[PDB]
């Protein structure tokens, strides 16, 4: 396991992701609300799931090689079963805090099947300029769902309660910063120009996972608006 | 990628799916109707997973060899994750229009999946005569799927209104003959007993893939029956 | 395909899984009540899945063979491809008996989602001694699974019908008694530990997969409290 300098930060990433799934568990012991129930459920998933992920890449089960530019290049596929997975979840507990009709979601989720199924085809690419033609189409995806969780969301948001109007706001605000770093950090690491390094970009993305998943998750579960309006 | 005999129907299938996709996101702008919205959303992503799907034929992603009757033979596995996507949501677009219950919803996309499915075993298949096992299974599902279209739903069109009848009817006949067409293809193209070659048999499905997605989805989002009944 | 010694039981579980889908599919023709129409769909759904992937390892399409001890083992990676679908269509049926939130449905699913998942990549894994690692966490979420269909169910059930309640209780028994039995036979036959061969272990895959699937689904369909309460 050693062997790869880029371990470190796979064991770091997943202790982090088994730290926070056993946080949210035990937090939402004490859950009767059914609709807090939905929020608990959706939000401890996400770090289980990317625990799960993050293991299989530490022990070497979810990488391949690809070869490309004359190399062969070690690829995480397992960092898109996870996103395949816990992205769509995000969505759906952004989606549920502002009541979004069921058109929208299909809309968001479909779209962001789309945004990691291109990126996957993207990493396994054999052809390299062929890559970048799957990250714009992916990246294109990113910038629709973008688009909804500011110009059809934000504005569904404040016509609900103030606290359930000011949490979307900040998970909107995080979510937005955080999510477009993801297709800058492929871009410039080593699944696309290759100027940063693998260990640099295993460190990246372990810190963006990290806080897009157990530190949004601590935002919103420490939240009123996750409560329906109850005596 | 112009090496393949079959590359222009790629090519040409591409273009449209890609088109068909920005006029219906273009079309679906200007509506608020929470109905008329789950249907844009449906139809909308329908030829965008084709775009995706059909991209990768083109370019090479979505093809592999397989071996039987002594032969490698090119098989585009992509055209069955296209499929398992977006023949659901075609399903649904029906279902929906119907009012169709839950139960009935669960069994056409459970069957619709086995039918898939089987199919993608049967292109994958190494010993011939087993091929056709699976054909046989799959065109069970199929023909499962047709005929609650028929003796499940069209009598559950009439009892709702004029304008969701119609639109039924029509696009209940549109999906029946083109389904159809689906096996019968594969039976006699390269998959199956092989007459008819495969840069010809990809000019067939690329014809029904763009009619049973483009112009399915114009059929329906030009119809009144989408929108519930306002003032 | 008698070349391997259990192929015996794989053509009996073929057998028995046909058999059962077509007697769940006549016996539900004759059913309009739409609660039952959601519980048939579900229920029919589960051997004809089965069906297929049983078929799929008697023909060898679903057979693969996996490195560790140093010795190349026969895996049958489609007991998992069955069981990914099929477990969260039992549980759904088991969910919807006692009218479960839609929190705690998205709780069981998930984790029979990591349950199915991890043991997949255990049945996959090269490293020796990480095979145990997955099957310790694929066993831990279905310990979640269990804790929630004892307390978290049965103390709902009780609150609605006494057909729901007596069916449920009973379905629960059997449930849990069966599913523990799945990881116990892992751990002994070739994926795991390889006291018990291959062919006892595919015979004892058999009776259980038989039983938890048409066997479940019998005791559940001559039930009545599939049925909504009508005079
Ligand atoms: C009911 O609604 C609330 C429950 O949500 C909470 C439901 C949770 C989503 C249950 C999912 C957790 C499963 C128990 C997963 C099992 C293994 C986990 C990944 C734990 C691994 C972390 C630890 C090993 C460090
Ligand atoms: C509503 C939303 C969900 C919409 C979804 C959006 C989606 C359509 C966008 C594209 C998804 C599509 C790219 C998924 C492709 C998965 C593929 C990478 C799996 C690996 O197979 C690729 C090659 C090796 O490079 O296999 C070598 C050749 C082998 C013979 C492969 C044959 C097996 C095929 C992979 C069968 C395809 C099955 C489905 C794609 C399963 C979906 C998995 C997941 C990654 C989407
Ligand atoms: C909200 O409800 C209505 C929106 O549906 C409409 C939602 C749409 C389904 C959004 C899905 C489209 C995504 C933007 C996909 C991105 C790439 C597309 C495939 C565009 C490719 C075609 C072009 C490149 C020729
Ligand atoms: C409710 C509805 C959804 C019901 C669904 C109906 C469904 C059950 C019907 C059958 C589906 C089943 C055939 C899917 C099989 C996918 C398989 C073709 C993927 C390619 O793997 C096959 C061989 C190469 O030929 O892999 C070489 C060996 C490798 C080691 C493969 C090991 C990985 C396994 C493929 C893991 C299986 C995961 C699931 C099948 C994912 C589903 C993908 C999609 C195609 C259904
Ligand atoms: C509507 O609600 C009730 C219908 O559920 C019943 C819906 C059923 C789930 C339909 C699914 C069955 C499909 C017809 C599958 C086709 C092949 C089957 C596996 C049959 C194979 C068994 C036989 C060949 C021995
Ligand atoms: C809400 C719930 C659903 C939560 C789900 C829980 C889930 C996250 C738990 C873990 C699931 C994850 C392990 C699925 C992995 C599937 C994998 C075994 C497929 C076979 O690929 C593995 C290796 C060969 O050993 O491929 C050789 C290398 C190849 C290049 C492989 C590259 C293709 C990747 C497999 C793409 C991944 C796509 C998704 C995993 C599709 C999911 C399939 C299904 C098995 C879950
Ligand atoms: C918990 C994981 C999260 C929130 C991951 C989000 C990842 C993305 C938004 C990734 C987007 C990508 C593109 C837009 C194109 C390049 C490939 C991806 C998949 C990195
Ligand atoms: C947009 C794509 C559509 C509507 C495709 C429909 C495809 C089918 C109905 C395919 C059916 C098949 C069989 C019934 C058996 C042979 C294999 C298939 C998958 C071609
Ligand atoms: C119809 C099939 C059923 C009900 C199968 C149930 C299977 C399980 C509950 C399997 C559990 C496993 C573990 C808990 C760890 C070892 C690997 C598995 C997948 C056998
Ligand atoms: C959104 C973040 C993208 C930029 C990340 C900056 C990482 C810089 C690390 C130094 C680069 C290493 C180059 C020499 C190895
Ligand atoms: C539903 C359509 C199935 C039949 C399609 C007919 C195609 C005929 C093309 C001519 C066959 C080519 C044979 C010599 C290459
Ligand atoms: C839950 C059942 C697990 C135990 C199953 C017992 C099977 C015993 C079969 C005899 C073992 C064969 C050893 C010599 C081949
Ligand atoms: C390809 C995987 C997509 C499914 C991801 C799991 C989350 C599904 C969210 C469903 C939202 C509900 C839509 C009505
Ligand atoms: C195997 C992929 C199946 C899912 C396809 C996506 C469409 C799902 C339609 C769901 C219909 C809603 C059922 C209640
Ligand atoms: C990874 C496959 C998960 C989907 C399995 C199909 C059954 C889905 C059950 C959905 C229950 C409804 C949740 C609201
Ligand atoms: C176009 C919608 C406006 C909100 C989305 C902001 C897009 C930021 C660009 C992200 C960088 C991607 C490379
Ligand atoms: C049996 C249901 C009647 C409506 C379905 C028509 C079936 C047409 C056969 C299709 C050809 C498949 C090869
Ligand atoms: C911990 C919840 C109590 C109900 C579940 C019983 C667990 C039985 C152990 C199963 C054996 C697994 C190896
Ligand atoms: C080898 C690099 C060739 C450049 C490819 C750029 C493709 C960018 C597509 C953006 C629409
Ligand atoms: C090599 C061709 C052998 C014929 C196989 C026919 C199978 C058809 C099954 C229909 C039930
Ligand atoms: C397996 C193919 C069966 C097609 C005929 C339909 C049987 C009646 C089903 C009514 C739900
Ligand atoms: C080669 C066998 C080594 C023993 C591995 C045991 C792992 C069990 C993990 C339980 C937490
Ligand atoms: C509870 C902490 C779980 C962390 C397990 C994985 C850490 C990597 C150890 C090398
Ligand atoms: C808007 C048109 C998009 C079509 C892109 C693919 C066409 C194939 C070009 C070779
Ligand atoms: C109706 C019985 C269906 C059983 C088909 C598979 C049995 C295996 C025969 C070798
Ligand atoms: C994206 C940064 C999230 C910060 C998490 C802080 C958790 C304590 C409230
Ligand atoms: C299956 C044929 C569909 C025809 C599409 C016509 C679109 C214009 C209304
Ligand atoms: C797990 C044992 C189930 C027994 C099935 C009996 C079916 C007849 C009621
Ligand atoms: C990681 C264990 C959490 C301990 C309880 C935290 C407060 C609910
Ligand atoms: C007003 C919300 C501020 C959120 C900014 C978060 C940056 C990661
Ligand atoms: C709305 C602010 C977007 C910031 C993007 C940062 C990507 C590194
Ligand atoms: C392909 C662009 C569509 C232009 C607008 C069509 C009328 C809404
Ligand atoms: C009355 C509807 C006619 C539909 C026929 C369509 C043939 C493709
Ligand atoms: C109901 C008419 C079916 C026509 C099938 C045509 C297949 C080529
Ligand atoms: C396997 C065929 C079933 C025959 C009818 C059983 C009683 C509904
Ligand atoms: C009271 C229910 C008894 C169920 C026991 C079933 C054992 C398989
Ligand atoms: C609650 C009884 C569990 C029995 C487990 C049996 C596993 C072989």
């Amino acid at each position: 396991i050693t062997g790869r300098p880029e371990w470190i930060w796979l064991a770091l990433g997943t202790a982090l992701m088994g730290l926070g799934t056993l946080y949210f568990l035990v937090k939402g012991m004490g859950v009767s609300d059914p609709d807090a129930k939905k929020f608990y459920a959706i939000t401890t998933l996400v770090p289980a799931i990317a625990f799960t992920m993050y293991l299989s890449m530490l022990l070497g089960y979810g990488l391949t090689m690809v070869p490309f530019g004359g190399e062969q290049n070690p690829i995480y596929w397992a960092r898109y079963a996870d996103w395949l997975f816990t992205t769509p979840l995000l969505l759906l507990d952004l989606a549920l805090l502002v009541d979004a009709d069921q058109g929208t979601i299909l809309a968001l989720v479909g779209a962001d099947g789309i945004m990691i199924g291109t990126g996957l085809v993207g990493a396994l690419t054999k052809v390299y300029s062929y890559r970048f033609v799957w990250w714009a189409i992916s990246t294109a995806a990113m910038l629709y769902i973008l688009y909804v969780l500011f110009f059809g969301f934000t504005s569904k948001a404040e016509s609900m309660r103030p606290e359930v109007a000011s949490t979307f706001k900040v998970l909107r605000n995080v979510t937005v910063v955080l999510w477009s770093a993801y297709p800058v950090v492929w871009l410039i690491g080593s699944e696309g120009a290759g100027i940063v390094p693998l260990n640099i970009e295993t460190l990246l993305f372990m810190v963006l996972d990290v806080s897009a998943k157990v530190g949004f998750g601590l935002i919103l579960l420490r939240s009123r608006a996750i409560f329906g309006e109850a005596e």
